[PDB]
């Protein structure tokens, strides 16, 4: 059917708003099972009210449109977001145009992002950031604890728990891109698939990060993941849970790892590396994804000092690579072995100098390739990820191959 908005109440004071499509929107790797997806925000309305993760661009207008039916938005005292990005700040700027008088609530990765994001746009709703174990009482019992569950994807990524209604709000953690007349998650077969698709996808080239926020998580005894996508997560919770525990723990238990470096979590280029990841994960090799523009030079280090091979991601910007690809480059160099197998991908304009420069530098440093080097012009399309996903397997297999001669 055509795009909607699936309404209702799922506990005392909150509300879901589950934007609906049975399409894919995006040539997108995750996307690849082709069963929809949903986009979740949640109410909370008590003493305060909080709205959490108005859904992107796509669901803007039937979101808004149907929200000022349910609720005068200028009684709207919170948005809390779950993670940031363009796609989500352009609802962002028409819903905040509506409720001038809210704050924004978020990580701090995440408002420093939304700074850049809303920099010329007119909005200038305050945001107060949240660290670990911060509060935000919405009256009632409601009084709202925050994690931050960064990952390279997700660098503002925050997870929020309420207390009195047992909900962890889990943004883009134990989620599945599926659209459904099932707001919760009765059933355990049906959603297997998905939500292991959605983990391999999303989640695997973060193994470390993700142990890591799922540990913090543990602290709260909640009964009910709110994720961005999907049903909410009630029925399957526990056993959900222990198949990512095993899930993170096979994949950091694999021989090889890859280190793929790419320039930023959003954009054309960040949609190749997750297309070239997963083909290099199903493949049976580890990879710890970086963000170039949030990660620090120890986090390459580690990544680089652990890894079989790498490969690096890179729109070009004024004929040159962005300046977190360069930066990355140096240490890399400084410290790979050019017994590693290398890989050169991304998406350009009318340029794609950045491309050409990774390159030169890499075949001059006396690295050898473990698929052709990448050039993908303007937006890409269905073939682009398989190409994208195939050349990541080739990748695997290269390695695997070296290694089995010790
Ligand atoms: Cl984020």
């Amino acid at each position: 059917p055509a795009k909607d908005v699936q309404i209702c109440p799922i506990a005392v004071d909150t509300t879901v708003f589950r934007s609906r499509t049975w399409d894919r929107l995006k040539f997108e790797i995750e996307y690849g099972l082709q069963r929809g997806t949903t986009a979740n925000s949640y109410l909370i309305s008590a003493d305060k009210i909080a709205l959490f993760d108005p859904p992107g661009e796509s669901f803007t207008d039937n979101f808004v449109g149907t929200l000022i039916q349910r609720l005068d938005l200028n009684s709207l005292d919170y948005v809390i977001l779950g993670h940031v990005n363009a796609n989500r700040a352009h609802t962002l700027k028409l819903l905040l145009s509506l409720a001038p008088q809210a704050t924004i609530i978020c990580s701090n990765p995440a408002a420093q992002n939304l700074e850049k994001l809303l920099a010329d746009a007119e909005v200038n709703n305050p945001i107060q950031v949240m660290k670990g174990n911060d509060h935000l009482d919405l009256g009632r019992g409601h009084e709202l604890t925050f994690i931050p569950t960064p990952s390279p994807r997700y660098p503002g990524q925050l997870c929020t728990y309420d207390p009195r209604t047992e909900i962890l709000f889990t943004d883009k953690l134990f989620g599945a891109h599926v659209c459904g007349d099932q707001v919760f998650d009765e059933g355990w077969t049906i959603y297997q698939e998905d939500r292991r698709y959605y983990f391999d996808c999303l989640l695997a080239p973060a193994a470390a990060q993700v142990s890591a926020a799922l540990n913090k998580l543990e602290a709260y005894p909640a009964q009910t993941y709110a994720p961005s996508h999907g049903p909410l997560v009630r029925y399957g919770l526990r056993e959900l849970t222990r198949n990512y525990q095993q899930w993170l723990s096979e994949q950091q238990a694999q021989a090889l790892n890859v280190a793929l470096i790419y320039a930023s979590a959003y954009g054309n280029t960040s949609t190749l590396a997750q297309a070239i990841a997963r083909g290099i994960t199903k493949a049976g090799v580890a990879v710890t994804a970086i963000n170039a523009e949030t990660s620090n030079a120890e986090e390459i280090k580690e990544a680089i000092g652990k890894s079989a091979g790498f490969i690096f991601g890179s729109p070009t910007l004024g004929g040159h690579a962005p300046t977190p690809i360069q930066t990355a480059l140096g240490i890399t160099l400084a410290n790979a072995s050019k017994t590693q197998l290398c890989g050169v991908f991304g998406s350009f304009g009318w340029s794609g100098e950045a491309i050409d420069m990774l390159e030169n530098k890499f075949r001059d440093a006396g690295f050898s390739f473990g698929f052709d080097t990448i050039r993908v012009k303007f937006k890409p399309t269905d073939q682009t990820l398989k190409m994208c996903e195939e050349a990541g397997t080739d990748f695997a297999q290269a390695l695997k191959k070296a290694e089995k001669r010790r």
